[PDB]
């Protein structure tokens, strides 16, 4: 069977203290009858009110970013301040910040050890840009991503961990991955941790989808045997991501 799924709430910079209490609201009514965690990711400074608006049992709060010590980085948070506020959930190298803010895979694998390190949850992103894909590059450049993590992580670690797949493509634009494209990445990449990590690993491990998931196409990616939940951006903004979390049934 497929282990627990993941419907996860990528906000972005997005939100006013307003919307984000209408949206809460929405989100705590909603009554959730199977065996989910549902993930939120607000901005930084939406973090506590968030905390003290959000009660829905499932939900847990996550960052969308975080550098992995406390110093002389004006403008960053880390990892041990998100701890002491109590977010034990972060994502870690989204296509965006890859691409406008120079993470390279070395910078996010050591992201990720360090959040492992300290305790966390972590949502690690991959995916191809539309030229990999036409190259046909896909398979090399995911697991060329996924190996450069590994390498800093002990196989302890990947209990912590959760991959996903975010085609750049699919990101925002609304040309979202056929389920057929998505279950042939995952199944690729289930693969590679069995043969590289361990079968057990493999077994447990969530591999979400993300890029222009919505209430309408969420039911059928889940149907697909590896796909684990999604990672949603524009549509976690709306009402509608009651209809994403219910598709994990």
């Amino acid at each position: 069977a497929k282990p627990q799924p993941i419907a996860a709430a990528n906000w972005k910079c997005n939100g006013t203290t307003a919307s984000i209490e209408k949206l809460v609201q929405v989100f705590n009514e909603h009554t959730i009858s199977h065996d989910v965690q549902c993930v939120v990711a607000p901005t930084f400074v939406h973090i506590p009110l968030v905390q003290a608006k959000l009660r829905n049992p499932k939900y847990v709060i996550s960052a969308q970013n975080a550098i992995a010590k406390s110093g002389a980085f004006t403008g960053e948070v880390s990892m041990p301040i998100l701890k002491d506020i109590g977010v034990h959930w972060v994502i870690l190298g989204h296509s965006e910040r890859r691409t406008y803010y120079g993470e390279t895979d070395e910078i996010v694998a050591q992201k990720v050890s360090e959040a492992c390190k300290q305790g966390f949850m972590v949502i690690a992103c991959i995916g191809e840009t539309l030229q990999q894909r036409e190259a046909n590059q896909t398979a090399k450049v995911v697991l060329s991503q996924t190996s450069a993590i590994a390498a800093k992580l002990t196989k302890d670690a990947w209990n912590q961990v959760v991959l996903a797949y975010e085609p750049v493509w699919a990101i925002g634009t609304g040309k979202v991955a056929t389920p057929e494209q998505a279950q042939e990445v995952h199944l690729l990449l289930r693969k590679w941790v069995s043969e590289n990590i361990g079968t057990d690993v493999a077994a447990k491990l969530r591999i979400l989808y993300g890029g222009s998931v919505n209430a309408a196409n969420a039911a059928t990616l889940y149907a697909k045997p590896d796909i684990n939940g999604f990672l949603v951006g524009g549509a976690s903004l709306k009402p509608e991501f009651r209809d994403i979390i219910d598709a994990t049934r």
